C-alpha cells in the first residue's frame, strides 16, 4: 500500500486467501476486499488477485471485464516521447499494473494532485467481481418463496441474500410469502414497514 | 479511521472481529458495545464498510436501513441546508451516512474546529437500528421468565436480566419455596441478599 | 485507554477480556487479568469492558449495586453552584463510572496535573464487585477441605488454598497419616517442609 | 528486509511461507505468495526464506540449477577484473547477487546506493524463474487431457481447464473443442467472438 | 514494563504466560520462559504475572515463603525517621516486591541515575522460589532413572538430563544404562564424550 | 536483540515461535535456518534465553554444551587475554553470555566497529545444532534406493532429504531398474529437471 510503499502485510495477504477459501463469491466478499485492499497499488491489486488459487473461470471472466474497462478507459482518456523526467499519463493498462511500474504507480497516487490509479482499477475489479457474484448466485428472487413450515425472518433473510447478488417488500415479498402470513401482511395497510411485517408473521 | 489529517485503514484484526461476533452471536445484545469498541475512530465509510462486510441476516440488515433512514430525515428536519467556494459545507442526513458524502469531507466534518462528528452521529443512528434488532431477535417476554421447579435461584436470575437487557416480578415469579423465602426479607433486599438467600 | 487523546480499545484486548469470562467465569484469577487488560483504562473503556459481557446477568447486576454503594459514599466524602467557565469541574460518583462524564471530561480528570484518576477509582470500584461475586460463585467453604485418605499431601493443599483465595486448619483438616507427620514438625514448620515431609 | 539497515525478518513472514509451502506444495498461487511474502528482501532473506522449507528436496535442487543458470548468464552480460578501488563498491557477480559470495553490508549497499543496484529483485526474479518450472513439473494434467466430463457443469470444467492453464485465444480453440457434446453444440451455435461470461450463461 | 513511564504489559504477554503455565505447569523451561516474558517488568507486572495463574495454589504460596526469606534477608543487608521531602527513598525488601511501594515508585528506582533495579531484583526472588518449586514437583530422583531393557540409548539420556535439570555423566550415566550399552560404554573407557557415547549405543 | 544503544526483549511471539519449531519439528534440518531466523538481532543472553526455553532433547542440549565449549577454548587460543571504564577483549566464556553482562554484550555488538558477539555465539550454536541434525538423522544416503513402485520425484525428495541432514553419482545408482535405465541412456551432463522428466 501506500501510507511511502508499505509491503502488503501477512495478516492482509493471509485474510483475503481465507475469504475466499471460506465465502467463495457471496456477496460479502467484495467489501471485505475493498477494505482489504484499502492504500492498495495496482501491484497490490494484482498480487491479492493472484494469490487467489482455484475459481480459475471467474479470475478470467473477471479480466475480460478489467480489459473492457481499460479499453473503455483509453477512448475517454487518450494519450511522441514524453517531456525528459516529467510525469506521464496512464494508459488503462497502466492504471491494471500491466506496463507500469511501482515508481509510477506511486508517483500518480501520490501526485499533487493525485491520479488515483489505486482506487481507479479497484472499481474496475469490483465491477468484475460483481458480475462474478450475480453468475455464482443460484437462485432468481422470483424462486424466493416462503417454506409452508418457514420462519418469516428465515425467509426475508433468503429473500435479501438472494436480493443483494443480483419497494421489494410491497412487490414480491409479499406475493411470496406463505397462505397464512401473506393474509395477515395483506390486511396491513399500504407502506408497512419491514420491522412491521415481521412483527406481524412472529 | 482518522489519524495534515488523514484515514488509516481499517485493521484486518479489526475487520475479522466484527464478522466472528456477527458469526458466533448474532443479534444477542453484547454484539452491541463489541460494534462501539471495534468502530471507535471510525468514519461512516468504515461503519458501511463494517456493515457490508456482515454476510447473512440481511432481513435485520434492511431493517436497520429504514431505521438509519428515519433518522437522517429527522436530522434534516432539525439542521436544514449554492455553498461558498472552497468552504465547509454543512452535512445532510444521507452524508453522515456516507451515501453522499466523500471520505475527504467526512475527514473534514471530524477534524474541523469545532468537529462535526459525523462517525460518532452515524454510529448512533446504528446503534438505535441494532437495538431494535436486539429486541426483535429476543425470544421471550420478561413476564413469561419463570423459576423453574428444580432451577437454582442464580441460573433464574441470569436468565431474568438476560431477556430483560433485550428489552417487583423478579420475587413474583421466583418458584414457591424461594418466593416464601424472598418475601420474608421484605423491602429493600439487595440481589446479592436475594440471591444468598435462596442458594 | 489514554496517549493528550483516547486510543482506542485494541480488539486484541476485547477478545481477551470475552475469552477469559468465557473459559474461566468468576474464578479469582479473573479479577488480576480484568485488572491487567484494562491498564491505562478511561471509565468509558470500563464501561464498554463490562458490557461486552454475554450471559452472567446476575453477577453483572450484583456489580452495579456494589459500583453504586462505592458511588453514593464518594459523593459522601467528596461534596460538590454553576460552575467557573471554562474550568474543570470535580467529579461526583456517577461521574467516575462514566455514566454522567464524557469521555473529554473523564480526559480531563485523568490528565490533569496533578491527575484525579477516575480510571483508577472506577477500576477499584469494579473489583470490589467482582471480589463480592468471586465470594458468591465459590462452591466450598475452607472448612469442608479436607485431605481425602487417597489424597497426595500436594492436591490437598491446592484444593485448601484455591479455596482460601476465593473466600491451624491446614494441619487439622490432613489425614491420619500426614496430620501425625505433620504434628512431629512442630512449631514454625514451613509449607515447603510441611510438603516435602508428606511426599 | 531493509530499513540504512537491515530489519529482521519477522516471525509472522516466516511462519507464513512455511505454512503456504505446507499447505500448497508447488500449486501456482504459491509464486506470487512467496513474492509477496518476500517484499523488500535482502538476497540473504530470500535464502533465509527458501532454507526454512522442509520437504521438497528435490524442487529445491532443481531451484538451484536455474538459479546457477541465471547466475552465469548474468556473469556474461556484466563482467568483472583488479583488486576493487579502496572503500568504493564492487560490482556484484551472479553468485553475489545469490547471496553466496556477499555479505549482508554489501547487498543493503547496492540495494540503497543511489541509484539502486536492486539484487533483492533480481534475485527474486531468479528464483521465480525456477519456481515456475517446478510448478509446472508438479502439474499433473496437460491442458490437452482436460475434457468436460458428461455430467460436469460447465463451470467446473472452465475451472479446471484455466487452472491447468495457468501452471503451463484459450476459449476459442481447445475450450470449446473439449467441452462435452451438449454444450459443445451450444457454444458452437453462438460462433465467433463469444465471451467466456457468454459461454458459461449458455451452458449453465 | 517501562518506557520515564509505564507501558501496559500487553495481552500477548499476558496470555503466553498463563498458557506455559498450563500447558507445562512446572517443568523447568517454564523459569527461562516466565524471565524472557518478564523481560523489563515492575514488582507490579510481575505481581501482575503471578496472580494470573489459576491453580497451583499450594505452589504459589510456596513462592511467597521464599520471597519473603529473601525481603528479610534483604532488610538485614541493606537497612533503612521520615525522609528528605521530595527526595527518593531506599526500598525496603516489601517494596521490590511490590507490596508496600507504589507503581510510581517502583518506576523512580528503575529508571533513577543510577539505577535501583527493583524489577531484577524480585525477578532474581521469585525465580529462586519457582526452581524450589522445580526441584518439588520432580517426580523421580537422578538415582532412579535407568534405562529400560528395550529404552534407546537416546530417550535414557533425554530423561537423565530432564531429571537431572529438575534437580539442578562419568559416574551414574554409564552406571545406570542397560548392559548391552554398559558393556560398550565401559569399553570406551576414561573421557568419552556424550556424542561418542550414544553414536556407540544407537 | 538490540535497538544508550539499548536491549530490545524477545518478543512472545519471537519465543513461542521458537518453542513451536522444536516441537513440531525436533532436529530435522529446517530447524536451523529458523533459529537463525528467529534469532536475528540476538544478544548472547538472547540466545541463552532461546535455548533454555526447549523442553526436551536435554541429550541432545547437553550435546550443544560441549560443541560450544569446544568453540569457546578454541576462540580463547586464537585470541588471549583492565583500563578503568574502557572496554574489555571478550573470552570464550563472555561470548555465549556465561561470564559476560547484558550490558557487555551490547557494548561488544554496537561498538564501532563491532565485536559481534551475538553472531559469534549464533556460529557455535549452529555448529553444534548440526552435530545434532546428522546424529538424529535415520539413514545413511547408501541406504536410499528408489522402490519399485516409488515415483523418481518421491525418491529424489528422499535422497535430499537424507543427504541435507549430513549427487547423480549415487542417484543414478540408486534408482530402479526401469528408471535407471531410462537415465543411463541420457547419458553425462543430465540436469536433474531432465532425469525427473524422463523418469515422470
Ligand atoms: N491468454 C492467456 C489466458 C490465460 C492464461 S493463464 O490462465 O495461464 N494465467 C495467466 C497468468 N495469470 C496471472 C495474471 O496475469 N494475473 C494478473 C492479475 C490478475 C489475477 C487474476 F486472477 C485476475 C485478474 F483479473 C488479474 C497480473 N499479475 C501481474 C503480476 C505482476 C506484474 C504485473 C501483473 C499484471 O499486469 N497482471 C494483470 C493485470 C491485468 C490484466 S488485464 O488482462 O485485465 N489487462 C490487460 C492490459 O490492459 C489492462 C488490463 C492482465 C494481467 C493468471 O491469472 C492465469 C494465459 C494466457
Ligand atoms: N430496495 C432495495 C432493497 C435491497 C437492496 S440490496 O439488498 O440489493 N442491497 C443494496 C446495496 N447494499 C450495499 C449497501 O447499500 N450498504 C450500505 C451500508 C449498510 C450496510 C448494511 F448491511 C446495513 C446498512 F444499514 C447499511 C452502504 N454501503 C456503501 C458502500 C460504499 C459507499 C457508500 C455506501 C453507503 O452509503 N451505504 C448506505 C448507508 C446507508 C444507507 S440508508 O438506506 O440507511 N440511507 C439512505 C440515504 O439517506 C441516508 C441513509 C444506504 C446505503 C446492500 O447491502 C444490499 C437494494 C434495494
Ligand atoms: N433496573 C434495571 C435493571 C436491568 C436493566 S437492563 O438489564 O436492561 N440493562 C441496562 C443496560 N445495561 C448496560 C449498562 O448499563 N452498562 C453499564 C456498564 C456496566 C455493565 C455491566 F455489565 C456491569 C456494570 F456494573 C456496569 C454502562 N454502560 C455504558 C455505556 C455507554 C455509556 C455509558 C455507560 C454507563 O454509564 N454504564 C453504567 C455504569 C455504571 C452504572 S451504575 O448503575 O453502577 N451507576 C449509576 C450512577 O451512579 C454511578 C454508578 C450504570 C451504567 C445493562 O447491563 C443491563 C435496566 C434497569
Ligand atoms: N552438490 C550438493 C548437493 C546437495 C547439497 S545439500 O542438499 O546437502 N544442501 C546444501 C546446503 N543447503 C543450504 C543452501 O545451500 N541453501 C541456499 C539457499 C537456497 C535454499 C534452497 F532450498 C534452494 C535454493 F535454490 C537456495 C543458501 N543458503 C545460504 C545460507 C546462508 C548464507 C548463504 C547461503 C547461500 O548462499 N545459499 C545459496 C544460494 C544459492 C545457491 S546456488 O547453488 O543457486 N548458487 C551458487 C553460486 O552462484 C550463485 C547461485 C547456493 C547456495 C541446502 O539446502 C542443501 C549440497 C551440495
Ligand atoms: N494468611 C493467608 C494466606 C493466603 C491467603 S490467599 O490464598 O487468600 N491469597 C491468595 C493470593 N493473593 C494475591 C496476592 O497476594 N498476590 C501477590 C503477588 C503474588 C502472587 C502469587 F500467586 C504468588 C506470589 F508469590 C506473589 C500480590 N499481589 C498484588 C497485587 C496488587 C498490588 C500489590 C500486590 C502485592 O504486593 N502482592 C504480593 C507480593 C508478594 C507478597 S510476599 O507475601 O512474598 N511479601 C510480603 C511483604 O514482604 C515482601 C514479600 C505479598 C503480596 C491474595 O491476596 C491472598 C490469605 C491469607
Ligand atoms: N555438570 C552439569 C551437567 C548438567 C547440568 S543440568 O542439566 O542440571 N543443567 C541444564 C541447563 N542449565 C541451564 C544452562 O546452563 N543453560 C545455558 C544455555 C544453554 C541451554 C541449552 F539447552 C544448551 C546450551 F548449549 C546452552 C545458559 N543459561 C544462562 C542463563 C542465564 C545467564 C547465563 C546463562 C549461560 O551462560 N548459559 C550457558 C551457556 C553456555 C554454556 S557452555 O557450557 O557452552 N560454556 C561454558 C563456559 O564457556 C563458554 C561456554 C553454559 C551455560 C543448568 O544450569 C542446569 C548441571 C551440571
Amino acid at each position: 500500500p501506500i501510507v511511502v510503499h508499505q509491503c502488503i502485510s501477512p495478516r492482509t495477504l493471509n485474510a483475503w486467501v481465507k475469504v475466499v477459501e471460506e465465502k467463495a463469491f457471496s456477496p460479502e466478499v467484495i467489501p471485505m476486499f475493498s477494505a482489504l485492499s484499502c492504500g492498495a497499488t495496482p501491484q497490490d491489486l494484482n498480487t491479492m488477485l493472484n494469490t487467489v488459487g482455484g475459481h480459475q473461470a471467474a479470475m478470467q471472466m473477471l479480466k475480460e471485464t478489467i480489459n473492457e474497462e481499460a479499453a473503455e478507459w483509453d477512448r475517454l482518456h487518450p494519450v511522441g516521447p514524453i517531456a525528459p523526467g516529467q510525469m506521464r499519463e496512464p494508459r488503462g493498462s497502466d492504471i491494471a499494473g500491466t506496463t507500469s511500474t511501482l515508481q509510477e504507480q506511486i508517483g500518480w497516487m501520490t501526485h499533487n494532485p493525485p491520479i488515483p490509479v489505486g482506487e481507479i482499477y479497484k472499481r474496475w475489479i469490483i465491477l468484475g467481481l460483481n458480475k462474478i457474484v450475480r453468475m455464482y448466485s443460484p437462485t432468481s428472487i422470483l424462486d424466493i418463496r416462503q417454506g409452508p413450515k418457514e420462519p418469516f425472518r428465515d425467509y426475508v433473510d433468503r429473500f435479501y441474500k438472494t436480493l443483494r447478488a443480483e419497494a421489494a417488500t410491497e412487490t414480491l415479498l409479499v406475493q411470496n410469502a406463505n397462505p397464512d402470513c401473506k393474509t395477515i401482511l395483506k390486511a396491513l395497510g399500504p407502506g408497512a414497514t419491514l420491522e412491521e411485517m415481521m412483527t406481524a408473521c412472529q
